């Protein structure tokens, strides 16, 4: 599993469950092409997005659908979504976890890149 | 001043100076149209991007060029840029401060929105 | 103004107003001695805590009363308070801004330190 | 395992390994008494701090020794340590993860409290 996403809710102190996540890869015409997507599990994680064979070097974008997540909790959010854009590199460590911590008007995202 | 951007460096504990920032507005046709751009100052702030008149309702995207920033300090960072995407002015004009706090493999962004 | 505190509410996207803040300085004897205190204003800022003269080298602790804050808005938060502990002025006088960004079960704190 | 700590390094994009963590419980004379301590593992985690029997309701403080961690990387830090202070409650969910994300001049901490 080369690319995993983990999302937390800073308001409830809990995983952010059932959050839609869409990943895109930049194509040679500079557009974003759908690459992988899913919904975070009960532990706030999304696994099984891609495989080592398919996850080649390139520029990827991970879009986390935060606004629908907050609307379903009845809390007015600021952002349309949270967006993480990065270059995957074979010289780096082999596994990428994109973590995100969500509040209605604020989020952080951290990449944890390991062996 | 309805839209301002403030950027901090979490490594040095200082403003992030000379950070390029590009703002786009989602078009009628669904594309991102260029809306305004500038660089942060010595205080890590970017003012004067737009006017209440020009800054109408819409979906806006504030792209902060964090990669050039880290690279010019000798660091190879994770993200290409930070992107902040939000609907603005849909309940009337507001003043928006988009803050970002940067580290090489992490950032956070916070909006402070006040009723002018 | 060598020491200032700024507090934001990540839920509402606004300054956190009326947040009580207590500052302590580590004593000669190792205890935390009361150093200064105040409440954030309408802009979520606390100024005038100390003076360059009084603010000497030492280890300081800035305690931000985040629990009273959330509770007065009907939220039962995780933390009793946020505590920020740092050595100050050990390479000469500096100006310190202690920023905090609050959510019910999370906060972050950032120092911006500049050479006056 | 009722209380776990997980620490990440925002500068290197990695778990924060070998970070000392000390936990204290507030005693009836208002002092902090040592309760549990350890060093984060290679995955940035610390487990086995306490047991459900011993972790009773009370006010606890978790001190994460960030300053020594940054000094060992040769990076000048701001804080002496990061401190998380909270009341454990039996009405809450039964497991507490104190997560912390560290930079030299900034840190965040989040409690993820689950079943």
């Amino acid at each position: 599993c080369p690319l995993m996403v983990k999302v937390l809710d800073a308001v409830r102190g809990s995983p952010a469950i059932n959050v839609a996540v869409h990943v895109f890869r930049k194509a040679a015409d500079d557009t974003w092409e759908p690459f992988a997507s899913g919904k975070t599990s009960e532990s706030g994680e999304l696994h099984g997005l891609t495989t080592e064979e398919e996850f080649v070097e390139g520029i990827y974008k991970v879009e986390i659908d935060t606004k629908s997540y907050w609307k379903a909790l009845g809390i007015s959010p600021f952002h349309e979504h949270a967006e993480v854009v990065f270059t995957a590199n074979d010289s780096g460590p082999r596994r990428y976890t994109i973590a995100a911590l969500l509040s209605p008007y604020s989020y952080s995202t951290t990449a944890v890149v390991t062996n």
